[PDB]
C-alpha cells in the first residue's frame, strides 16, 4: 500500500517554512544544507547540523519539517562520500 499523513495544523516560523520550501525545491545537496560545492566535510556537517535541528521533528511539527530532515541526509551523507579526494579503502 501507501503511507499518508494528514498535516492540517501547521505551526511555525519564518527559518523554517523557508527550509522545507527550498529543500524540495532544491536542484542540489548544496543547495539543500546551503554550502559551497567544494566545502569539506566539517563544513557540509556544519551546516546539516543547524539545519537539522531547525527541521527537526522535535522542534518543527510542520506537516514537511519530516520530509525535508529526510532529503537533508540523503543530501549530506552523499556529498560527504564525494568529499573523499582519494580512494581510502580498495
Amino acid at each position: 500500500g501507501s503511507s499518508g499523513s494528514s498535516g492540517s495544523s501547521a505551526s511555525f516560523t519564518k527559518e523554517q517554512a523557508d527550509a522545507i520550501r527550498r529543500i524540495r525545491n532544491s536542484k542540489d545537496s548544496w543547495d539543500m544544507l546551503g554550502v559551497k560545492p567544494g566545502a569539506s566535510r566539517d563544513e557540509v556537517n556544519k551546516a546539516y547540523r543547524k539545519l537539522a535541528v531547525l527541521l527537526h521533528p522535535d522542534k518543527c511539527v510542520a506537516p514537511g519539517s519530516e520530509d525535508a530532515f529526510k532529503a537533508v541526509v540523503n543530501a549530506r551523507t552523499a556529498l560527504l562520500k564525494n568529499i573523499k579526494s582519494g580512494p581510502s579503502s580498495g
